[PDB]
């Protein structure tokens, strides 16, 4: 997250962390055994590491825990980056306390200008690198069809919302994909993909969950 803050510890209690060796993309609990991240972060031997702050430190709140089934969307398309969600299911449920906890899943889709959190353990400067330890946030508006369109012309389709800022210096960046974009109580972006990050005119593009209730549902029921 470039131009965020750090968040308040264990403050984000659905926030996880894909893990395999180290950390590579973030994810969100949307019930005790299943969390949704992103289908680009696919790779088949994945650990949720749940109840994390600071990814550098065992600090003991953390449950650590296998994934047993990696589910992509059957529709993802790896160009256009439409459809750009994944389930995974814990080997076993996920203990539900004050550190780890469930995001809920959509009412509605959102209104423009509808204030967001985005948090994650991803890269923190535009220029270079800077992976941090400690979770960081930044919140940030959903940005109207026209700024979001126009921002990225023929590439954005109705599965995609555009959440940050016009002016640069403020978004999500690499090592954030798969993690949580949450407005008013609920699960509305999955970290997806953007033109670098934190570039003028270019603000991040998320996957737009309320488009995909039925399918998580569904998938949820036959596994
Ligand atoms: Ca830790």
């Amino acid at each position: 997250i470039v131009g965020g803050y750090t968040c308040a510890a264990n403050s984000i209690p659905y926030q996880v962390s894909l893990n395999s060796g180290s950390h590579f993309c973030g994810g969100s609990l949307i019930n005790s055994q299943w969390v949704v991240s992103a289908a680009h972060c696919y790779k088949s031997r994945i650990q949720v590491r749940l109840g994390e702050h600071n990814i550098d430190v065992l600090e003991g709140n953390e449950q650590f825990i296998n994934a047993a089934k990696i589910i992509t969307h059957p529709n993802f398309n790896g160009n256009t980056l439409d459809n750009d969600i994944m389930l995974i299911k814990l080997s076993s449920p996920a203990t539900l306390n004050s550190r780890v906890a469930t995001v809920s899943l959509p009412r509605s889709c959102a209104a423009a200008g509808t204030e967001c959190l985005i948090s994650g353990w991803g890269n923190t400067k535009s220029s270079g690198s800077s992976y941090p330890s400690l979770l960081q946030c930044l919140k940030a508006p959903v940005l109207s069809n026209s700024s979001c369109k126009s921002s990225y012309p023929g590439q954005i389709t109705g599965n995609m919302i555009c959440v940050g800022f016009l002016q640069g210096g403020k978004d999500s960046c690499q090592g954030d994909s798969g993690g949580p974009v949450v407005c008013n109580g609920q699960l509305q972006g999955i970290v997806s993909w953007g033109y670098g990050c934190a570039q003028k005119n270019k603000p991040g593009v998320y996957t737009k969950v309320c488009n995909y209730v039925n399918w998580i549902q569904q998938t949820i029921a036959a596994n």
